[PDB]
């Protein structure tokens, strides 16, 4: 699967890592109008979080180049002058947040790609979540989305619930790291000091991927300033009467079979950074969940903003393409 990336941004850097590492993925090509080869190869290699890229980064007049494979690179504001159908790119990864909808993405289309995965949510483009409603994608659709990365960690949990006990109702909250203000006034204060509520739109865009989920969830966020692992809190009312010991069977079931990889379990003593690189949409925090009553319990799930996110856009990638 030949696949081009548009935006050199967090998640499109790490969807490169994780996709070169794909044996059978090969990127052919990044788009950002916005850097140049040499700043693009630096950011490339260093990672605050995530650690040096583990091999050789380089650069030319017209690559980014990676032990040995060299990445085509272009400069190019409208994304239909890029040369997809002359370099048969299967599949145009957009990460820019900002063609994130079935008219803008189809640029790409326009520019000869054969498919478009939007990493980022979409008003217009279906959105499939790994684990969770991928079987219903059908090689048709042309442009498609990934969520967000919090929908991406709630999403397979409230399915896993839901199919076991029926999740009546659900709040939710996510204690939320910085990384990715007239419109949202607390979010302008200085993160440094400050715990900062926050909305968000995560326990409803479970709606929309678990539709039998729809209007059953909501919540919101207290954003706080440490490494890009986040954790959400979900305290649900239950259909039947359960012990903790059955969610943990249950969830741990799910890890170790049809969920494998995309969500995790643990009972160890965690904290957040013991989750940095973590390839797991989400991971089951046994130890720190606590139920009241038989369906009464408070869930906790944790996950690596960034990279969780990020794998499971290459995962969609070769899902799309196998179609
Ligand atoms: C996941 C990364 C992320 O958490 N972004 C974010 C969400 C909510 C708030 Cl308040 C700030 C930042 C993700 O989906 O990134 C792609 C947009």
């Amino acid at each position: 699967v030949r696949v081009a990336i548009n935006g050199f941004g967090r998640i499109g850097r790490l969807v490169m890592r994780i996709a070169l590492s794909r044996p059978n993925v090969e990127v052919v090509a990044l788009n950002d109008p916005f850097i140049t080869n040499d700043y693009a190869a630096y950011m490339f290699k260093y990672d605050s979080t995530h650690g040096r890229y583990a091999g050789e980064v380089s650069h030319d007049d017209k690559h980014i180049i990676v032990d040995g494979k060299k990445i085509a690179t272009y400069q190019e504001r409208d994304p239909a002058n890029l040369p997809w159908g002359s370099s048969n790119v299967d599949i145009a990864i957009d990460s820019t947040g900002v063609f994130k909808e079935l008219d803008t993405a189809q640029k790409h289309i326009d520019a000869g790609a054969k498919k478009v995965v939007i990493t980022a949510p979409s008003s217009t483009a279906p959105m499939f979540v790994m684990g969770v409603n991928e079987e219903k994608y059908t090689s048709d659709l042309k442009i498609v989305s990934n969520a967000s990365c919090t929908t991406n960690c709630l999403a397979p949990l409230a399915k896993v619930i839901n199919d076991a006990f029926g999740i009546e109702e659900g709040l939710m909250t996510t204690v939320h790291s910085l990384t990715a203000s007239h419109k949202d006034w607390r979010g302008g204060r200085t993160a440094s000091g400050n715990i900062i509520p926050s909305s968000t739109g995560a326990a409803k865009a479970v709606g929309k991927v678990l539709p039998e989920l729809q209007g059953k969830l909501t919540g919101m966020a207290f954003r706080v300033p440490t490494v890009d692992v986040s954790v959400v809190d979900l305290t649900v009312k239950l259909n039947k009467e359960t012990t903790y010991d059955e969610i943990k069977k249950v969830v741990k079931a799910a890890a170790e079979g049809k969920l494998k990889g995309v969500l995790g379990y643990t009972e160890d003593a965690v904290v957040s950074s013991d989750f940095l690189g973590d390839s797991h949409s989400s991971i089951f925090d046994a130890s720190a969940g606590i139920q009241l009553s038989p369906k009464f319990v408070k869930l906790v799930s944790w996950y690596d903003n960034e990279y969780g996110y990020s794998t499971r856009v290459v995962d969609l990638v070769e899902h799309v393409a196998k179609a």
